[PDB]
């Protein structure tokens, strides 16, 4: 079995996705609309950047890696909500539509296809590490790592592997389950470009062209 | 001169960027807001997808290639407006803010930095080919090309080169100045992922890590 159970698992860690009530209407928290409200636990609405997750998901789900069936995505929010993304999910290109979809997800706990019974988005049980397959390395990503890795040299020939990419406005990926941390550039990148780069490198090594 | 005048020039061709008047307010045309208005020349407001240009510009301007000084970007709109992007321009991550910026650009014909006299966006004279440097190959991109090219094999060692990427909702890059057309994948990609892939390939060949 030279294919084995190979696939890339990306966790978007610290994603800024959460709902707030304004008047009678529920909206996705957003630092352009909601700087003047107050949050539980002293959290800062000025850091609410759901656009980072939107743009990262667009790159991940568009990727040839995804449409070849070699990608799985999870989202782990700053409120400790774990979301599984069905590989069939088309993320809306429109930011406002994306936000409405996330409000529905966080309220109902899943979103089903309108043309079938299949859940395309689902809130699942923490920790995300319980959902990884056996024989799987776990790698976190950070600009702060002083040596830069070539991503193609990190791709296993026949194993599944997890990469954790931060989806916060500011911070550093720091989770219990990673076995190492890598930098992939001497420049600080967007999460979305990081995702495009990871998928591109895996596509090359696994022969998705 | 082993560096020469090398750099990557990307033209976003057929970008959906134009202003409409609704009431007393000018807005960027958008197929979610404006399907019920009428346009000059029988054009279809349902095809107005400025998000494609927004997301492509985010990938281009974030790229290590751009911050190493090896990228130039032009935008050529469906209304035949040619826009030069200063390499220093930070494209807003917020779609609504991006749209307001484009309205200002299309009205005033430039946008200056707020902290200096430098124009960061400017409407310039067609044709875009008059603005390319000497010794420059011109390549268009399309999924319809039956043979797929490895992008790294297209990167010249020491010359400038132009890549034309469609920024329309639907269509095919078809311009007078390209010398060849290439596919870079067996999958139809987003413009934005195409841009991430081009910049990534050029970064590798030109040693931007
Ligand atoms: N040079 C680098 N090496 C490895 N990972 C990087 C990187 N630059 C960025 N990243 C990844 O991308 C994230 C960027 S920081 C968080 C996202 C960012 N605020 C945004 O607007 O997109 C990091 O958490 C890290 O996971
Ligand atoms: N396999 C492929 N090979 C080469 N270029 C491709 C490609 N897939 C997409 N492109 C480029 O990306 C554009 C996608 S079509 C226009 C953009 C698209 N509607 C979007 O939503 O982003 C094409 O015009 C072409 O320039």
């Amino acid at each position: 079995n030279k294919i084995g159970g190979r696939r890339l698992i990306v966790v978007l860690e610290g994603a800024s996705l959460e709902t707030v009530k304004v008047g009678k209407t529920y909206e996705l928290l957003n630092c352009d609309k909601h700087k003047s409200i107050l949050l539980k636990n002293g959290r800062d609405p000025g850091e609410a950047r759901p656009d980072i997750t939107h743009q990262s998901l667009l790159m991940l789900m568009d990727s040839p890696l995804n449409r070849a069936g070699l990608l799985q995505v999870y989202i782990h929010t700053q409120k400790n909500v774990l979301i599984e993304v069905n590989p069939q999910t088309r993320i809306p290109r429109t930011f406002d539509r994306f936000c409405g979809l996330m409000v529905q997800l966080l309220h109902k706990l899943s979103v089903r296809a309108a043309d079938g019974p299949q859940k395309l988005l689902k809130v699942i049980k923490n920790p995300v590490s319980d959902h990884f397959p056996v024989g799987c390395m776990k790698v976190g990503t950070s600009f702060s790592i002083p040596v830069v890795s070539d991503v193609r040299e990190l791709v296993p020939s026949s194993d599944p592997i997890v990469f954790v990419v931060g989806a916060f406005a500011h911070g550093k990926v720091s989770v219990e389950y990673t076995e190492k941390m890598v930098s992939i550039s001497n420049y600080p990148l967007s999460a979305a470009l990081t995702c495009a780069k990871l998928t591109t490198a895996f596509e090359e090594v696994w022969g998705v062209i």
